[PDB]
C-alpha cells in the first residue's frame, strides 16, 4: 500500500459539474512528489466553456494522496491502495452558495485516476463568484477527525476578493477507503496546513494550472498531562 | 396546454453518502386541483441504505391550485417549462443538493433529476431508516429579478416521537422569457405530501401531493 | 380565564447589538382571540439606535394569537403564571441575535421583560447600513416538544432597492406552568402579519400592529 | 507594550444558557510571551449548572498569546486603553452562545467583562446531559477588518462513547484605541490548547491551562 504509491506519481482526473444551472465537463493532468506533499496539474474545460463563474470555487476538486505524512502519524490515503479511497464534500459559502462533490479516486498502470461529479447551487447572480471577482484562496488548515473508519474534514477558508477583503467558505469533508478499516491503522486528531495557488490561466480559465503544498501534522505543542 | 388531467415522467441519478442509485415515477394528477400521485421505482442501488423520506420532494410544480388573482409561475412557463435547484440542510448536518429540469414533450410532462447528499450522520435517523414521512409544510416563493426562491422549513417525523428538522432554499427559473410572464408577488404554498404504499423495502413507493397557493389574507 | 377579550401589556426590553447598548419599553393593548395587538414602543435609552430597528420588532406577545375551536392555545392555557420564550435568529449574510423573554401576568396585566444579545452584523449589510422596509407577512411552524413548543420560521426583511434578506427564527417556548395542567397542541401554523404603523425621532419611537391566525393543516389527507 | 513578563487576569462574567441565569469569577496567572496561562474558575451563583461547563471554557484571553518578531501583535499594541471581543458560537446540534467581552488594564492587572446567552441547546444532547470531555487543540485564522480581526475557528468537544461535538467559532476583535497608533497583523493563525487541570464540587471549581501561539502560513509559495 505504501509499496505502491511511488516517489513520483501522476493523476488524471475527469470531472462532471453543474453550478447555478450551467452544466460543464473538464479533465486534468498532474504530478507530484507525494511524500514531499507537492503537486501541479494542468487542467481543461472540454465542455461548457467558458465558465459564466469563478473557477476557483473549482480549485479544490482536482489529490489526497500527495500528503507529506511524518513518521507516526499514519497516511489513511496511501494506506488504503490498491483499492483507493473516496471523498464526499459540502462548500457551504458564507453568501448562500453551496457545493457538494463526490470523488472517486483509485489507481491503474501507476496513474492516479479520479472522478468528480458535483452540484452548486444558490450562489448569488450578483456575488463575487458569479461576478469573477475572486482572486485565489487563502492557505488552509484542515482538521480530520477519525469516524466510523472515515476521517470528516473541516476547513474555515477564505477566498480573496478584488478590492481586498474575503469571500468566507466552510467546508465539510468525509474521506473514506474502500479497503476494510481492519486491513487499515488509523490515525487520531491531526492537522493538514495547505496553500493551492494558481499558476497559469488562459483562455478565459478554461485552461487552468494549478500547484498545491500540503504537509500533515499531530498537534505539536506542550500539554500539561 | 396545462390540462385538468396531466400525466408525468420522471428520471432521476443521484448519490447520498457515496451510494449511487436511480429511480424512474410515473404520475398522474389534477394541475389545477392541485393533487397528484405518482409511483416511484429505484433501478439502480437499490435497497438504498437511507430512508427514501429524504428524496420525497425530489418527485412536480406544475401541479399546486393558484386561484384567479395571484399569477402560475410554473403554468405560464409552458411549452418552454422550468427548472428548479435546491438545497436541503438538515440539523444533523446532512445537505442535499439537486437540479431539475421540467419539459413538456408530446402531451406528457418529464422530469429530470440529478442529486447529490453528503454529511448524513452515521447513526442518523436518515442512515438508520427511522423516519416517518414529512410534516404538512408551508414554503414561501418570492420574486428575485425574473425567478422564484423558495425558502420552507420542513420536519420528518421520527420513530420514538420526535421530529428531523430541515431547512429547503430553492430556486425556481422559467425557460421562457420574462417579459412573457407576469410575475406573482410574494405568495405562500400549503402542501401535505404523504406516503401512499409501500413495497420491497422502499424499491417501490406511492406519493400523493395536494399543494394549494395563496397570497396572504390576513389584513392590513 | 384571565385573558380577557381586551387587555393591555407593558415591555422592558434591554439589549446589545454589536457591543452597542440600548434599552427599550412598551404600551400595547390589544384582543387576544381576534389575534390583534398594537404596542407603542420607546427607544428610552442608547438612541438613536446605529442599526435597523426592524429587527427588534419580533421582540415585542404570543398570548395575542387567535387559536380556532379544537387547537389548544399553550400560551393562554399557561397562566396565571404565563410562559418564557427563547429565540435565535440568523440572518443569511451572518448577523445572529439570541433573545430570552419572560411574560407574566400582574393585575391583569400582561408583562414582558427581555434580554438580547447580537452579534456579528456586517458594517456593510442592510441592517447596519438602515437600508430595511419591515417584514414580510409570514408563518411559524409550532412542534410540540416535552412539555414545551418549537418554533421555526424562515422570514424576510424588504430592502432599500427591492429585493429581501432572509432571517431564519428558531424558538423555544416554555410554559411556567406544569405541562400536565395543560392540553398540549399537536403540530401546527401561525400566519401573521406585522407591520410599522408610525415612527418618529429617528426611529427611537415605533408603534407596530400584528395580526395572528393560528390553524392546524386545512389540506385533505389519505 | 506594557504588558509584563508574568500577568494576572480577574474575572467577571455573567449569562443565562437555555434560562439558567449565572454567574463566574476567575483569578487568572501566565506569561504573555511565551502565551500561557492558568484560570481558577468559579461559579458563584446559580451552582451547579445543568449543562458542561466546557461550553463556557473558551470565555475565560487574547493578551496571552505568543507572537513571533515579525508578526503585529494586535492585542498587546491595543493598551492601555485596550480592547473587546463579540464572538457567535454555533454548536452543530442548535446550541448557539453569543458572548462580549471587555478586556482593559487597571493598575498592574488585566480586568475582563463577559455578558453572554446561550439558547436552544437541545436537551438530551451531550452539553445539557454533561457528556463532554474537553476540547480538541485548535486554530484560529484571524483576517484584518476595518483596523479590527475577524476570528474564524471550527472546534470539536470530546464526547463520552468516543465521538465529537463540532461548534462554528466566529469572533470579532476590536482595539478601544485608534489607527495609526497600531500596525495591523496580516491574515495569521494562532494555535492552541485548552486543558481542564483541576475539578470540584459538580463543576462549580474549575482550574484551565491554554497555550497559545501565533504564526504566519510556514509554507512554500510558488508566486
Amino acid at each position: 500500500g505504501e509499496e505502491l504509491i511511488k516517489e513520483n506519481m501522476h493523476s488524471k482526473l475527469y470531472l462532471e459539474g453543474s453550478v447555478n444551472g450551467h452544466q460543464f465537463k473538464c479533465t486534468h493532468e498532474g504530478e507530484g512528489k507525494p511524500y514531499e506533499g507537492t503537486q501541479t496539474n494542468r487542467i481543461k474545460v472540454v465542455e461548457g466553456g467558458p465558465l459564466p463563474f469563478a473557477f476557483d470555487i473549482l480549485a479544490t476538486m482536482f489529490s489526497k494522496t500527495f500528503i507529506k505524512y511524518p513518521k507516526g502519524l499514519p497516511d489513511y490515503f496511501k494506506q488504503s491502495f490498491p483499492e483507493g479511497f473516496t471523498w464526499e464534500r459540502v462548500m457551504v459559502f458564507e453568501d448562500g452558495g453551496v457545493l457538494t462533490a463526490t470523488q472517486d479516486t483509485s489507481l491503474q498502470d501507476g496513474c492516479l485516476i479520479y472522478n468528480v461529479k458535483l452540484r452548486g447551487v444558490n450562489f448569488p447572480a450578483n456575488g463575487p463568484v458569479m461576478q469573477k471577482k475572486t482572486l485565489g484562496w487563502e492557505p488552509s488548515t484542515e482538521t480530520l477527525y477519525p469516524a466510523d473508519g472515515g476521517l470528516e474534514g473541516r476547513c474555515d477558508k477564505a477566498l480573496k476578493l478584488v478590492g481586498g477583503g474575503h469571500l468566507h467558505c466552510n467546508f465539510k469533508t468525509t474521506y473514506r477507503s474502500k479497503k476494510p478499516a481492519t486491513n487499515l491503522k488509523m490515525p487520531g486528531v491531526h492537522y493538514v496546513d495547505r496553500r493551492l495557488e494558481r499558476i497559469k490561466e488562459a483562455d478565459n480559465e478554461t485552461y487552468v494550472e494549478q500547484h498545491e503544498v500540503a504537509v500533515a501534522r499531530y498537534c505539536d505543542l506542550p500539554s500539561k498531562l
